[PDB]
């Protein structure tokens, strides 16, 4: 998806009389067509953004197994307990102590000292990772508003190879381009790229199938247990256990419970992204500066056509306070540029609309030819009126306005 037509966002740019820089923001989820005197319409959008080498920062725990719990006592004054499985790192132990005296195995009474352990395994982790900022890129599309039809106006190798339209990426390192465009010209793109998607404020969180991308404030004051890449074991897994009371010999150690739920009111709440070994996002924004003074306009010296047209299509509403229509040409003297209006009442001729297909015009020869052409009528009553004289056709339209 490069250009406008179908989209259901879309925002229009006037760009200055004679200016030769126009300003940009490209909406991730939306498009960008712009208008200006003596030149032709571009549509430009941006398609996606991609990180491909994600880093590995954190892992935090939240649901915890606690197994094979076992405890080590000593008899009153007789010193300090010691489980071996302390030479397991992974278990987390404690020490204690319990009352102790002939009732319960020791010949003096007094605390004896024990040592719990349990082992702690993690059922359900979510990974946070860091996107380093050279390895963003941004997919933007361009399109001039040329001849096109019904059929090939959203298909890509269609206008590439009528050089009007390019898929194109920027990066930090490549900030701006230059795309020739054939007898239109040429625009030059230049971006901020690091300042589009910050990655300094975001990690990528992975839990369970989805991802998520996640204030860095947020993550680092999880009140879970954590790993990292390096680390040999989980650490502070006691925020989900709990040491129940000792007595005697014996002392229980239970895990908490899953905050897989809590976890989610967080995230809600949270921007999406598709994460398949490189990370894809729609969502964003890219700022440009578009400049035109290399761009021009093709058509002009074309003669007007003479011979009757036909609507192939009858007027659409495209949901932009535009109609949108396809015309077929009965005629042969192509190239030549439609005769092609818009009126508020039939008898008074004077031009009211705008074409957003600037200067529409046949390509070829071939007679039944197709041309497509949006227009921005006015509000209320008006009529597409296509064609001169006796070769006149028009159609009613009607712009609601609340």
């Amino acid at each position: 998806h490069f250009n406008c037509l179908g989209m259901g966002n879309r925002d229009f740019i006037e760009g200055a009389s004679g200016a030769t820089w126009v300003d940009l923001v490209l909406e991730g989820d939306s498009c960008l067509t712009i208008m200006a005197n003596d030149k032709p319409t571009l549509d430009v959008r941006m398609i996606n953004i991609e990180a491909s080498q994600l880093a590995e920062v954190r892992s935090y725990c939240y649901h915890a197994s606690v197994t094979d719990i076992s405890t080590v006592a000593r008899c009153p004054t007789t010193g300090e307990a010691h489980n071996e499985k302390r030479a397991d790192s992974s278990y987390v132990c404690k020490q204690g102590f319990t009352d102790r005296g002939w009732g319960n195995g020791c010949g003096l009474f007094g605390k004896g000292s024990i040592d719990t352990c349990a082992k702690f395994s993690c059922t359900s982790k979510a990974i946070g990772r860091t996107i380093q900022p050279e390895n963003i890129k941004y997919e933007v599309g361009i399109f001039v508003h040329g001849t096109t039809t019904s059929e090939n106006h959203g298909n890509y190798s269609a206008q590439v190879g009528a050089s009007q339209a390019a898929k194109f990426t920027v990066t930090p390192n490549a900030p701006s381009i230059t795309l020739k465009l054939g007898d239109y010209g040429e625009v030059t793109l230049d971006c901020e790229p690091r300042s589009g998607l910050n990655t300094e404020a975001f990690y990528v969180m992975t839990v369970g199938s989805k991802s998520f991308l996640v204030h860095r404030e947020w993550f680092h004051d999880l009140a879970l247990p954590w790993t990292s890449p390096s680390s040999t074991a989980w650490r502070n897994r006691e925020l989900l256990m709990e040491f129940e009371g000792a007595h005697a010999t014996k002392q229980s150690v239970v895990a908490l419970g899953s905050q897989e739920g809590g976890l989610h009111q967080a995230l809600a709440g949270a921007i999406v992204v598709e994460y398949s070994s490189s990370v894809k996002l729609t969502s964003g924004h890219l700022k440009c500066r578009l400049k035109m003074d290399k761009l021009a306009l093709k058509g002009t010296t074309y003669g007007m056509c003479t011979e009757k047209f036909s609507f192939a299509k009858n007027p659409a509403d495209t949901g932009h306070g535009t109609v949108v229509i396809e015309l077929s040409y009965s005629g042969s003297d192509g190239s030549c540029k439609i005769p092609i209006v818009s009126v508020a009442s039939l008898n008074d001729m004077t031009p009211v609309g705008r074409l957003v297909t600037v200067n529409p015009f046949v390509a070829t020869s071939s007679a039944n030819s197709k041309v497509l052409v949006e227009m921005e009528p006015p509000f209320g009553d008006s009529y597409i009126v296509v064609g001169r004289g006796d070769k006149q056709i028009n159609h009613h339209w009607h712009k609601a306005g609340s």
